[PDB]
């Protein structure tokens, strides 16, 4: 019991310069204007709630004002005073309320008040009721017995406020919300965690900040000790060869390479060599930081597809669009916000199936190299009636908390129907969730979303409205000229004569005059399949009725042309009404 | 006492990417005390692994505590709860007391998803203390921890989903055990087979080849009944003797196997011994036939026995499948060299009795891969939630089984033209089927067979290429035609 | 035309009239609870009549009351009926008025466009370039 | 005030009728009738007993006071028909709830609580 330890200081923690600050006039006020206080002769009968995402440092934050401060403080924890016996929770909760009244003052802290402090009508118990109920009557006892010169204030901490039972969290009047932390709270928290390591002077901490947008205090943590891991890695190396050296045979087990070095470990275990304290390179953190990404990896990112602008062929106009638009200012913002670009919302495509919208989001998801979701037509509706409406909510809280990120909402139509007729009437608490978080996602937030669709006709007219996706890029069949660099793309995806001169001959032929690029990838495939099956030919006839050529040959590609045909009809459908 | 085990890395392999990294992340804060004490830096960490169930976590975890050698608490999910309100909540505080204690060790919370759920989704008090207390005492080993001897914090699950995400980010590397792929699934099968008396014209190379989607704990089931396999022909020998020593004429005339079952309590007692003989190939290549893979989940239909032999003419439409489908499929590397991927499929369309479904159904069955049959709007479900998450289950179990022939008859129910605003329930299944077939993610080793009698039913975005777009035309057969067919 | 000074025109009503101006941003009042979903709209007039004088704004007045050709949805029943019975109730003396905002007025329930109801429907014109000037 | 309260209950109402006239007023009344349904089900009993025990010209009137409508029992609700509306608090309101804000405080002369209330429109 009585004061705290110093185990941590003050500048064991950092990037929390707002919430320190305004927490000063809140703790450490009446804990040292005591006399203040008294000569105002004014109780203050308050709790501070600290709030916020996991691991943002508010058990330490806790340790370290407490440590500051010097005053008694009793570490309470949730499961710290359940007991089994009936009465010896309220015995634990008022005893320890009666040590703090009499060892004034004081500061309590309540370590998950969320996890006792939740609701009473999920559980049935008549356990933790009188223990919510103890608090209140505790709480009101520090209220009582206070000689106005030596006040106590409670301090109560959770990552889940919401959870908290409204009645409790009521009178906890100051709320402080330590949110994520913005670039320079990062570079200064990376500074103050590499206080103590031997580091060379070539790193720049400003591109470290600039590489981790959406992380966290434990985020960074990690990815420092990853960075030492990583600096260790050498000596690692060096006793796994001086290990392998050692063993005679030069090989001894063929089973596999890192098995054989784990049982080399293993092998000798004592011969324990001296650990050279290499100093941690820039490229150390760097390789550090792709590897370790918590905060975010909870199922609400989908892997980055691997598709560039080499992927892609002409779609010069959307490309520049998009570049100008989602890829730009991600990469500097400063740039765009001096000219007046803040970082829209998104935009919506539109167009006739086969010109490669999908691509277009693809590869300007890949190029932005930012945290980025697809969200696969309507993944978000559920059976049960409150949960489809929160997966909209919980996925742009996930959104806007990993800023910038890219939302992808693939086959808008079965997200926002057209409701001028009654198509349906359970989703539209769907509809009207999803434009009330679209609207609640502003300029300069950082988060973008892509539509793309079909159907014009189906999307419903309100997303149209500026503020929400009303940036509409029409995306339609390529021309005749813009064919032969989709069919140079393509071909340069494949893998001989190539004979590229041949190519605008081949798009530019009049049986080729309504494909898609998704067309021209099935002509192309046509093609090889021909050459596949003039290889059968080939194979059977020169060595079965006497090589192996995947080349493909000029003749196969008119060959295929025949058997093609354009997939989409009557484009006109699908871009007026 | 905690002792660690004996089920050493040899009996773990095709993880060398996942077990260099687990070296490089859990052998140095266990063995660089040393080089921690210099550096004067509290370095511990909380490592997780998570994947499909069966890949080896609850095996790789207790090998890698053996090879570590330092001590090790095995601490499963369900041997921490006690009666009174409170005792777990003593009990799990008791655990992490005494890891830390005793220092360094590595700690294993095997199916840490059952006692940490979410607690927003279990609001009952006591799992809801069991995480807080949790929470709470794995901070305890960071800060407490005397800087020389720090712990490491492993654990284990199938399923990391309901896991709450506050205890998700205290464990820093996430490490996805995936389905083993051809080359580690050629490495485990050979770690299995490590000590026994294989035959030495054994394939290891065509066992992998073959081996589409099984799992670790699939492969073990392998090697347990080729053993069996290989036994078989003592078995039959001992129940010849055991007829042989009590004729009787006949013990009995109910059947045979059940004779065998009767004779075989005449004895019990009466001990035998069981000479072993060298496993052959012909055995391994039984004993993957008979052993179901864990892509059993009433999902993959009994593959049709309609060979090329049951349909007649059509000379045109089988060449094109044999070298659209059937060709690929046998012949992945030829395919793959000349940069054809893997096909998304054909849409037949004809007029009633012209055999399409046939012909698929034949090609189904000789393709020899697994195969899926839809009978027509099957997926449509009364409620909103699962009419979509039907088909996104079937796909995913089509890509964790690739490769799949997928057969989806009757497309005309199951996705009606969208272009009107016709009904509700359709119109998303429909666009969760186009963004499944061609929308962002993967879908290689994926062939989509439709039939239907309507082809001007369908919505025109899945008629494209990418999809099933490549339409055959089905038709009465000729004059001359009939004669082959009849 | 859209949502562009729709605001500007009810503020200048409110202001003048030196009244209480309250706002609804249309598809908000609406979620996932349908109990309280009448019984927003009820505190809202509550609310107004108790600060009578006061002017209530309802721009994007579809998100409410589209049209009902086919009455199926019995929440919307529930709704339009309760905010029809609430806005007539209070439309002479008491001193509260409701403005209607919205950018067809074919995509609004019928039963509101007759006379007694908010049947003033008054269209708003797109800014002059004296205002472009101010707006650039 | 699981029995105990309800006979506390009781004990108010009974001598209340007994000693009448007189004013009975319950605080936050929503906050224990929501143990709280024997509450309101003292509340009916107690309501009834005053409607057929009152000497008919000396009687007690339950008065109560809730800081939302909503939670409290709506057969409550029905009973209670009578209602008062406490909307927006008046300037005058405002300045002389600020003033009893400030009783113990130690201010300086330079406080005019007059232009505080005039430019607190929208508080309570
Ligand atoms: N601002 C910061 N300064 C220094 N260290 C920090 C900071 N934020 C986080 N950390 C580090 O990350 C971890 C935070 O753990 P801690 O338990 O204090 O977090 P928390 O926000 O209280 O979370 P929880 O609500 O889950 O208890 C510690 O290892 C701490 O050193
Ligand atoms: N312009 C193009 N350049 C390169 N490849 C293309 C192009 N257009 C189509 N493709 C190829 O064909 C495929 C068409 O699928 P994709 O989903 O991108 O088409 P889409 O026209 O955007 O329609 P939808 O997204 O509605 O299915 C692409 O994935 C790509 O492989
Ligand atoms: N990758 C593998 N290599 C070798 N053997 C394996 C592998 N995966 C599983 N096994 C075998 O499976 C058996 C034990 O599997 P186990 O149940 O521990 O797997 P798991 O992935 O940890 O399962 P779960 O996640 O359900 O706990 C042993 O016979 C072991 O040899
Ligand atoms: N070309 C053919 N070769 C062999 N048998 C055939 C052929 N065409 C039809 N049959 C026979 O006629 C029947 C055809 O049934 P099948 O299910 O294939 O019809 P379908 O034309 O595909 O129509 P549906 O759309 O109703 O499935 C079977 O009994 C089959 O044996």
């Amino acid at each position: 019991d009585r004061t705290p330890p110093t185990k941590v200081s003050i500048l064991d923690i950092a990037g929390v310069d707002d919430t320190l600050q305004r927490l000063l006039k809140e703790v450490w006020f009446p804990l040292r204007g005591g006399e203040a206080c008294e000569k105002m002769g004014y109780r203050y009968d308050n709790g501070v709630l600290l709030h916020g995402p996991s691991g943002c440092g508010k058990t330490t934050l806790a340790h370290a004002i407490a440590g500051s401060i010097g005053v008694a403080f009793i570490p309470v924890s949730a499961p710290s005073v359940i007991g089994g016996t009936s009465g010896e929770s309220e015995k634990n909760i008022r005893d320890v309320f009666d040590e703090a009244i009499r060892l004034a003052p004081c500061l309590i802290f309540l370590d998950e008040i969320d996890a006792i402090a939740g609701r009473r009508e999920s559980a049935n118990k008549g356990m933790e009721s009188r223990i919510v109920a103890e608090i209140m009557n505790g709480m009101d006892r520090i209220r009582q017995n206070t000689p106005l010169g030596k006040n106590v204030v409670v301090l109560a901490a959770t990552n889940r406020p919401e959870f908290l039972d409204p009645a409790i969290r009521r009178r906890f009047s100051v709320e402080i919300d330590m949110g994520m932390p913005s670039e320079r709270a990062r570079e200064q928290i990376l500074r103050s965690l590499t206080r103590d390591l031997s580091l060379a002077d070539d790193i720049n901490f400003k591109e470290l900040a600039k590489m981790t947008p959406g992380y966290v205090g434990s985020d960074l943590q990690y990815v420092v000790k990853a960075a030492v891991s990583e600096s260790f890695q050498a000596n690692i190396d060096s006793l796994l060869a001086q290990a392998r050296a050692k063993h005679p045979a030069d090989h001894l087990a063929n089973v596999s390479q890192p098995q054989r070095d784990w049982l080399l470990l293993e092998a000798h275990r004592d011969e324990e060599v001296s650990w050279p304290s290499t100093k941690i390179t820039m490229e150390q953190f760097r390789k550090a930081v792709s590897l370790v990404q918590p905060a975010s990896k909870r199922e609400g990112f989908s892997t980055i597809p691997d598709t560039t602008w080499s992927h892609v062929g002409a779609l010069e106009d959307v490309r520049k669009k998009l570049e100008m638009s989602i890829i730009g200012p991600i990469k500097n913002p400063e740039l765009f916000t001096r000219v007046g670009i803040k970082p829209a919302a998104g935009i919506l495509l539109w167009g006739p199936p086969g010109c490669g919208k999908t691509l277009v989001a693809k590869a300007v998801a890949n190029e932005s190299k930012a945290n980025f979701i697809s969200i696969k037509g309507p993944e978000l509706l559920n059976k049960y009636v409150g949960e489809s409406e929160r997966a909209v909510r919980q996925l742009f809280s996930r959104a806007k908390s990993s800023a910038p990120c890219i939302l992808f909402f693939d086959q808008m139509d079965a997200l926002v129907p057209r409701r001028d007729d009654s198509l349906s009437d359970a989703s539209a608490r769907v509809v009207n969730t999803l434009l009330t978080e679209l609207d609640g996602v502003g300029d300069r937030s950082g988060i973008y979303v892509i539509g793309a669709t079909n159907r014009p006709d189906m999307i419903d007219e309100a997303i149209r409205r500026p503020g929400r996706l009303g940036t509409s890029i029409y995306v339609g069949l390529p021309s005749a000229e813009d064919r032969v660099k989709i069919l140079k793309t393509l071909y340069r995806n494949t893998v001989q004569g190539t004979t590229d001169a041949d190519l605008e001959k081949v798009a530019l032929d009049l049986r080729c005059t309504g494909f898609s690029g998704a067309d021209l990838g099935n002509l192309m495939q046509a093609a090889a399949q021909a050459c596949l099956e003039r290889v059968y030919t080939q194979r059977q006839q020169k060595r079965k009725e006497g090589e192996i050529e995947p080349v493909i040959t000029m003749e196969d590609w008119e060959k295929a042309l025949n058997e093609v045909k354009p997939s989409v009809k009557d484009p006109e459908k699908y871009m007026h009404s």
